[PDB]
């Protein structure tokens, strides 16, 4: 296949590309027409003389290396781009023989093909060997990591010390050249922030190797946290690398590393599997005793996430999945409505008990295979890899005759097959022809032995021909897991509902099992944001879960009205969309009630963690209640974390910034139990100040992160919706003045007070953050005016709270506190004012006429040249794959209009370009970044694969299943394309509203 992995390749064939490019329409012309010749030897002479400097390289570097790997393949891409150096001349030769000799202008059509099946293949031995100068050097650095882990020597760390220093100028600079090998972003992110891992690490390892100098002591109890730490560097260092060394393993856009960033949040799936459970459980110990307003969300949110382990399977039991949410909640929900009154008898419910919890674990036994359905699977993927390159190490076996080489490609060849034979899960049918590609490869195994004559160079052609028959073990291994994975969801906010959006777009064809998950995701977050809250505004959002998803299900149901769609099939899709638009902003305002009533008062148990770590815990009572503090602390790492992860669900945030939450997040999960463990470390170091001001330092080590984690989650989502559940959250706390005033309270006066402050400081840190990232200084100045007003008020009430709370009896006093209150009203949502930005219809045509309005839509008329450029877009998106679907004499437009569609996406680049450089916000010009790179580099990608599928027609006699492998490449780059083009339409809005 043409891959574009290192832009050796692209900044050599797309030379090679405009100059075969006018090649191949010499072809079709003199043969379907039979035109006049041009004159054509002279530029085959200059193709090859594009090929003479590679040739060149091409000969010499074949001198230059011993490498007999690549000796196996290099010098046979050598050969064949000689063989189509012959058939260069061959062909020129039979130009200048005749001008009308026909059938011998029939090898004119491999002169663009030819070339293009060789220094693909030609410059793949270069960067296969290219990057296996870098593989073993980060590699060893991995196999470096053990070196300090048996060995206690100081001295000797000073020399791994060393063994880093200069093993730093090797792991960073040619890493730094391999990022710069690739000015691209969807491997280079993976490169770019793994290379942070290897330079924070390292003295993170230092310091943990230096957390082992605190073990060389003996008495001390150090010798098990050094060990797990250690090991807690290396895993995090082994994770980046083998993962970057698989990101220089591949070779184009991949499906597997995705189904491998799905094996993660199965973790944290499977973790909250169990982490309601127990409380599950404990509902189950006493069902008698709940209202089920907030004692479902040890009931509810564990039905919810096994949802999202039925999007990690397929099948009939991912239809179980949906099957089991939409019917278990519903038995649940019913008897939470036999509590309306507590006419569904708990003493008499024994039965029902059980009918409400059938769905809970016989789930349990369905994600755990789903787990391990897709666990081995992903599993198998590299498990395959490992043996395809170890057939290589058959291959470069230097034995002539193999009659000792023949255990290697037999063991091998049963190894393959059983990994295959365990892939049975995925599909009964395709099992065959892996048994169709086993019947082939077993007689690959006996084609291995008239090599055996002392025979190594004639070996070639039945190695090539094993190859191939390896190269036909690759498609159906790649098909192997690519049917049977969904693509998933984009966790980001569009790429859920346009996965939602595009099965409503096409009832008749469908994926891989895909859009019956594909829009289940909004449902399924959905049924999350109407999770916390109490009864009546609970069943106002569930109606709109289960009622929009019944509008949804007419749609699934009319595959059985003939098939595919209904004569009426657009009257409830054409309003299905839209109603579903009334559920985008209820979950929005169901998320954003979920984070200013949970971040904004978090600090006040860690203030309530440190008085009472300053109490003695040596007492029965005052312990525990600082260890309900902790399980408070146990509480908001959820309701934060869940939260922030469902403000990674819904909040419109960057990209970077959905990165940079998700990887706060991780620094949430890790250093939320850290600071609860270092408050038991100072529970159990007896009266040790220093470590007590060592966890004074912790704890600020936790507060910083969590404040900066705050004013990113802050800018997860908007904050004029943050600031309006908190306006009203103060106006939640003001009235508790008037009954704590109404009582004798100043204790439960101030709590509100504080919690002011608690408030206030996390509405000083907005502002102050606002500023760094917008670009409008001059309406930034009240947003740097804001918290200056703020500070300067912040003071008084906290003055006043210590003012009323000395005599709460004393009025005027008493009105005081209300004297310094609604300023803070005054200024709260007088923050929220800068983030308020003010300053017989037709079943045939959609996938096509949705197609066309998907990024038409929005009504933007100055950024037309986005739009005008995707109004080529999406009719020659489909129009490829109509034209893919072309006959024989269509080869010309197949290459000339896709040729067309790089330079009109490298007009998409240059609109990019364009928001860019007048992009007036920092943290969105990050995916301005993840946009403006991403686009113009596949562009051409497609010019090239525009060449080669006209080069794989008009022959009428080629083996199409390799010519339909230049279809699927079609079909591959162009839903690449299309998916990140519409994602570069609406990002303009998305930045044009910032000036």
């Amino acid at each position: 296949m043409p891959v574009f992995h290192t832009r050796t390749i692209e900044s050599i064939l797309e030379p090679v590309a405009q100059q075969i490019s006018h090649l191949v329409i010499m072809h079709e012309e003199g043969e379907v027409d039979g035109k006049a010749i041009p004159d054509l030897t002279a530029p085959v002479a200059a193709v090859q003389a594009a090929v003479s400097n590679l040739v060149r390289v091409g000969k010499e570097t074949v001198q230059t290396t011993e490498d007999q790997i690549l000796k196996r393949d290099m010098p046979p891409a050598f050969i064949k781009v000689e063989n189509a150096c012959t058939k260069l001349v061959q062909a020129a030769q039979m130009l200048q023989s005749d001008p009308y000799s026909v059938p011998a202008r029939d090898y004119l059509i491999d002169g663009s093909r030819g070339i293009l099946s060789g220094t693909s293949d030609l410059l793949l031995t270069f960067d296969e060997a290219e990057v296996r100068k870098i593989i073993r050097v980060c590699k060893g650095i991995l196999e470096y990591l053990t070196v300090a882990e048996v060995v206690e020597t100081m001295e000797d760390l000073v020399t791994y010390t060393k063994n880093l220093g200069p093993g730093m100028t090797k792991m960073a600079k040619m890493i730094d050249e391999r990022q710069q090998e690739l000015t691209h972003q969807e491997h280079r992110v993976m490169l770019v922030n793994s290379m942070n891992t290897v330079k924070e690490l390292l003295p993170v390892l230092i310091s943990a190797m230096k957390i082992f100098v605190t073990t060389k002591n003996s008495k001390n109890q150090g010798i098990e946290e050094a060990l797990k730490n250690r090991n807690f560097t290396v895993e995090k260092m082994s994770a980046e690398i083998n993962e970057i060394i698989r990101v220089l393993q591949l070779t184009s856009w991949d499906e597997d590393a995705w189904a491998s960033k799905d094996t993660e949040a199965m973790k944290r799936a499977l973790a909250s599997i169990d982490s309601k459970l127990n409380q599950a459980k404990g509902w189950l110990r006493d069902p008698s005793a709940s209202p089920g307003d907030a004692g479902e969300q040890a009931i509810r949110q564990i039905l919810d996430e096994a949802g999202k382990v039925g999007e990690l399977c397929a099948g009939k039991e991912r239809r179980e999945i949906l099957g089991t949410c939409k019917m278990l909640g519903q038995m649940t929900d019913q008897v939470a409505d036999l509590r309306a009154r507590g006419q569904g008898s708990s003493p008499v419910a024994m039965q029902k008990a059980q009918q409400v919890s059938q769905g809970l674990d016989v789930l349990t036994a369905k994600v755990e295979n789903a787990a391990r359905k897709l666990e081995a699977m992903t599993n198998s993927k590299q498990s395959i890899a490992k043996k395809i390159d170890a057939a290589q190490n058959w291959l470069a076996d230097p034995n002539g005759g193999p009659e000792g080489e023949e255990q290697i490609r037999g063991a091998l060849a049963e190894a393959r097959k059983i990994a295959e034979l365990c892939d049975d899960p995925k599909e009964r049918d395709d099992i065959l022809r892996s048994l169709g590609e086993i019947s082939a490869l077993t007689s690959k195994l006996a084609d291995l032995r008239r090599q055996g004559k002392g025979d190594s160079p004639e070996a070639r052609a039945l190695a090539k021909q094993v190859a191939t028959a390896l190269q036909n073990l690759q498609t159906k291994t790649n098909r192997a897991v690519a049917n049977s994975r969904p693509a998933k969801a984009a966790v980001h906010l569009e790429g859920k509902i346009e996965q939602a959006q595009r099965w409503i777009d096409n009832p008749t064809v469908d994926d891989r099992g895909v859009g019956q998950a594909a829009i289940r995701g909004l449902v399924a977050e959905g049924h999350r944001l109407a999770n916390v809250m109490m009864g009546p505004y609970r069943q106002d959002l569930l109606a709109k879960c289960d009622r929009v998803d019944q509008l949804t299900a007419q749609l699934a149901d009319l595959a059985a009205r003939g098939e595919g769609e209904s004569p009426q099939a657009r009257a409830l899709a054409s309003q299905l969309q839209d109603s579903l638009k009334d559920l985008k902003a209820r979950m929005q305002e169901a998320m954003t009630q979920e984070v200013s009533d949970v971040f904004s008062d978090t600090t006040t148990p860690i203030k309530l963690l440190a008085v009472a770590a300053t109490a003695p815990p040596d007492a029965p009572n005052r312990e525990e209640v600082f260890d309900e503090r902790a399980a408070n602390f146990e509480n908001h790492s959820g309701k934060l974390g869940a939260t922030a992860e469902k403000a990674a669900a819904v909040g419109t945030a960057n990209k970077s910034t959905v990165e940079g939450i998700q990887a706060s997040v991780k620094t949430a999960r890790e250093l939320t139990p850290q600071v609860v463990s270092a408050a038991r470390i100072l529970l159990r170091n007896p009266g040790n100040q220093a470590a007590y001001e060592h966890f004074e330092t912790m704890k600020n080590q936790w507060i910083d992160n969590v404040e900066k984690m705050t004013g990113l989650v802050d800018e997860a989502i908007d904050t004029k919706s943050l600031l309006d559940a908190s306006e009203e959250a103060i106006k939640k706390d003001l009235d508790k003045c008037k009954v704590a005033m109404a009582n004798i309270q100043p204790q439960m006066l101030v709590a509100g007070a504080t919690s002011i402050a608690r408030r206030a400081n996390r509405i000083l840190l907005v502002a102050k953050r606002e500023v760094e990232n917008s670009e409008d200084p001059k309406f930034r100045e009240a947003v740097k005016a804001a918290s200056d007003e703020l500070s300067k008020t912040i003071s008084p009430m906290v003055m006043d709270a210590k003012a009323v709370a000395g005599n709460i009896s004393d009025p005027g006093l008493q009105k005081s506190f209300l004297d310094s209150g609604y300023r803070i009203l005054g200024a709260v949502a007088k923050v929220r004012e800068a983030f308020q930005p003010q300053e017989p219809v037709n079943q045939p045509i959609l996938a096509a006429a949705q197609s066309l309005h998907r990024e038409a839509t929005k009504w933007s008329s100055k950024g037309n040249d986005i739009i005008a450029a995707a109004k080529r877009m999406a009719l020659l998106m489909a129009e490829m794959s109509r034209l893919v679907r072309g006959g024989s004499g269509t080869k010309r437009a197949l290459i000339q209009c896709a040729k067309d569609i790089a330079k009109a996406s490298d007009e998409v680049t240059r609109l990019a370009k364009e928001v860019a450089k007048q992009c007036t916000d920092k943290r969105i010009r990050t995916n301005l970044l993840q946009v403006c790179e991403r686009i113009p580099t596949i562009s051409t990608q497609l010019k090239i694969l525009s060449t080669v599928k006209a080069t794989m027609l008009g022959r009428t006699n080629i083996s199409d299943e390799e010519s339909e492998q230049a279809t699927e490449m079609l079909v591959h780059n162009a839903q690449n394309l299309m998916q990140s083009v519409k994602e570069t339409v609406r990002e303009a809005e998305a930045a044009s509203i910032k000036i």
